[PDB]
């Protein structure tokens, strides 16, 4: 898998 | 704009 | 306290 | 969105 | 002074 | 309140 | 390319 | 779970 | 041993 | 190599 | 000591 | 300069 930041704005790491 | 960190405790990645 | 990086995966970093 | 980590050497995050 | 990241996109640290 | 990174050098992420 | 934080667990930034 | 910083010493984020 | 960042507030990694 | 971060100040990270 | 970011690529911290 | 992250034992980044 991998660590992806998501930026939804705010910027969360969530694995995938 | 720039990164602001904001933490409301649990810390979040947020922009401005 | 500490800053543990909790994985409820995302991960967020909370001060307990 | 998410925070993608370029690099062409120096690394930059930069968004998609 | 302060460690900035300015997003201008593209997230760079300087320091103010 | 939020997560600053000071700069007085050596950086420190002290809370305000 | 980019650097990828791969998580096969443990996380590690390797380039790609 | 929490990440976890073992110091192997290098040290490696793993999820416990 | 493990990279545990304690809380004093300002947020330092110390090897425990 | 190693990941060295630069202070042309703004804080660049490159690999030397 | 200090803590250098090495690269083998896979960027991992190690304290010399 | 450079950021060095100084193994005080805890661990500080320094521009030097
Ligand atoms: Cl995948
Ligand atoms: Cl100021």
């Amino acid at each position: 898998a991998k660590l992806v930041f998501f930026a939804e704005a705010c910027i969360i790491g969530c694995m995938v």
